[PDB]
């Protein structure tokens, strides 16, 4: 059950959300899941972070999707104080090779990166997600499948 | 000849296979034709790669059908080094368009998707390959008809 969104965490079955550790993935069952790598020490993502919040706030119920960070913090506590700023889900810090695994997984180079996948199947739309969120604010063509393409 | 597959590329005659890029498509005739949409960056086809490599090896020349890489790869470095290690045909990386078109026929939303169709009548066969390839590694119901 929800075996294609369990591939992307062997060691985790919990993510956070604010203050409980407790939302089980199989909740996000029927939506588009994005994967947010970011961390607080990369000016870029200082930058696009507020960005991506004004569109998860615009959209999310509606265009039915949720928005999970994957951290490149390097300590614990300054994981907590970033993530404390967004209002999604996020990979608790502690699965250090949950965060490897997605990462080579989908060849992150570097960050903000935000990559776009659906719950129910587990199959990828898009690893280029970050760049549409700010041409297409209206979400028009969201969840933008193979913008790799342009 | 072939009238109806030639319509599925309507902008490449050739295809490749291996470091050919000589491939017409007459020679797909009376098969059945999996049109695999995957790149490299994507995990679950990743892991669903080797499993259709080794369904291909095995099945390929007797249920006779053929495989073709239609990729979604960010650039012609990525497509390049990632095509090398599969062995079915694959259409050409520079034909951004006809990715495109395919994309837009079979309405592809995501990957991996592997599509089945009659080479013959350019007919949609069946639409669940990639999970009965998984479920039915020894092709016993192949081709797995659902349309």
């Amino acid at each position: 059950h929800m075996s294609g969104l369990k591939k992307f965490f062997p060691y985790s079955t919990n993510v956070l959300k604010g203050a409980a550790a407790d939302i089980a993935l199989p909740s996000l069952a029927g939506k588009t899941v994005f994967f947010y790598f970011s961390a607080s020490w990369c000016p870029p993502c200082r930058a696009f972070t507020p960005q991506l919040i004004d569109f998860y706030k615009a959209h999310a119920e509606s265009k039915n999707f949720e928005v999970m960070l994957i951290s490149w913090d390097e300590s614990a506590e300054d994981f907590k104080d970033y993530y404390a700023k967004m209002p999604w889900l996020a990979l608790p810090f502690e699965d250090r090779k949950g965060m490897e695994f997605l990462t080579t997984g989908f060849d992150v180079k570097s960050i903000p990166t935000l990559v776009g996948v659906e719950a129910d199947s587990g199959n990828i739309i898009t690893t280029q997600a970050r760049t549409m969120v700010v041409k297409d604010p209206e979400a028009k063509d969201f969840p933008w499948p193979n913008v790799e393409a342009k």
